[PDB]
């Protein structure tokens, strides 16, 4: 009975390979699954048969679609495709009650980027036109949302791992979240850039420059799946996190996220395994407020009697990237209007009866204005 009701629960995951969000285009309908990315700014859908797509949007069968006469090319850090713009009407069934025109690329090649068994045929870029290909002309879909009609320019996610999650669009559903939300500046409309203050493996301090966590950015990213660290932050964690669960010894590949381990069927040692926490920048000076996961959120099953994991968090040479290991744990709003995200503990996150995913605050920590990168 809350008034977001008929979008609770409008997101699926097929084995965990991203969540995805059922779109309608064209005129007459053609429905399919858009992935969830709020680390990129295109709106592109499967234009032609692919080997592991299911379905894809046929032009020529839809009346209202309008061809921009321009090609797009958009590489990700995984993968990367080609394909046409053009523009034409788009609803979605389990979103708002709104139907606009938006930009869509029309993905005719690729290369890595379609993930066989995964279900999405799509990619819907949540973020801000900076980032946008072939430039920042070309209008992302929520700004065309909020441009045509009258819902409020936020959105928010609760990704629910092990797969399904709720994308409420235009406000926030209190059923999602247990606790109270805590907010952080977006730093820049481009990617969702934040500014990490502090990082804890098991209450104890990383103690490196907060520099060092934001170089060169940290973005919140749905698209990606790992949490991603810049190498010298990687390095201390791995050391970190292998002190801390040293009752057990692993391969050193398993850190690299090159070997699985596998236990029996509900035999997982959780505890064994740290928590880990972020501390981000507040609404206030000289406060923050911190997010902790557990290896449950970090751990990531590969799909007998055996349950194999993969461990999630890795390196990368372009910032942090809070990935779906992070959005797992919480229930995050993407306040766009008072420019900041929010994070409040997800009332699906997965925990076990010890511990559970935290957002606590307010601390107090000074001169958090030297922490981001500048360009
Ligand atoms: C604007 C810009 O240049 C850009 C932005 N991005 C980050 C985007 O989120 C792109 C969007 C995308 C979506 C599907 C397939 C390929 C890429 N994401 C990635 O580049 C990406 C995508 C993935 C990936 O497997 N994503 C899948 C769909 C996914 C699977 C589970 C899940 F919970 C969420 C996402 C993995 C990675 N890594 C490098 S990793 C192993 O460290 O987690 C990166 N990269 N470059
Ligand atoms: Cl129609
Ligand atoms: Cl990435």
């Amino acid at each position: 009975r809350g008034s977001f009701v008929e979008m609770v629960d409008n997101l699926r995951g097929k084995s965990g390979q991203g969540y995805y969000v059922e779109m309608t285009v064209g005129s007459p309908p053609q429905t399919l699954n858009i992935l969830v990315d709020t680390g990129s700014s295109n709106f592109a859908v499967g234009a032609a048969p692919h080997p592991f797509l299911h379905r894809y949007y046929q032009r020529q069968l839809s009346s209202t679609y309008r061809d921009l006469r321009k090609g797009v090319y958009v590489p990700y850090t995984q993968g990367a495709w080609a394909g046409e713009l053009g523009t034409d009407l788009v609803s979605i069934p389990h979103g708002p009650n709104v139907t606009v025109r938006a930009n869509i690329a029309a993905i005719t090649e690729s290369d890595k980027f379609f993930i066989n068994g995964s279900n999405w045929e799509g990619i819907l870029g949540l973020a801000y036109a900076e980032i946008a290909r072939p430039d920042d002309s070309l209008e992302p879909f929520f700004d065309s949302l909020v441009k045509q009609t009258h819902v409020p320019n936020l959105f928010s996610l609760q990704l629910c791992g092990a797969v399904g999650g709720s994308m409420i669009i235009g406000g926030i559903d209190h059923s999602l979240y247990t606790g109270s939300l805590w907010y952080t500046p977006i730093r820049r409309e481009w990617y969702y850039e934040v500014i990490i203050v502090r990082v804890e493996i098991n209450g104890q301090d990383l103690k490196m420059d907060c520099k060092e966590y934001n170089y060169d950015k940290s973005i919140v990213d749905s698209g990606t799946t790992n949490l991603r660290l810049p190498k010298k932050v990687f390095e201390a964690a791995v050391k970190s996190i292998k002190a801390a669960s040293s009752t057990e010894k692993f391969p050193d590949g398993f850190w690299l996220g090159e070997q699985l381990v596998c236990w029996q069927a509900g035999t997982t040692p959780w505890n064994i395994f740290p928590v880990i926490s972020l501390y981000l920048m507040g609404e206030v000076t000289n406060q923050s407020f911190r997010i902790t996961i557990l290896p449950q959120q970090y751990l990531r099953p590969v799909e007998s009697q055996d349950d194999c994991y993969k461990f999630a968090i890795s390196q990368s040479s372009t910032g942090t990237v809070m990935g779906a290991v992070i959005m797992e744990g919480f229930y995050v709003v993407f306040d766009r209007a008072r420019k900041r995200i929010g994070f409040a503990v997800s009332a699906c996150h997965v925990h076990d009866e010890f511990r559970t995913a935290a957002v606590e605050g307010p601390f107090v920590t000074l001169d958090m204005e030297d922490c981001g990168y500048n360009i």
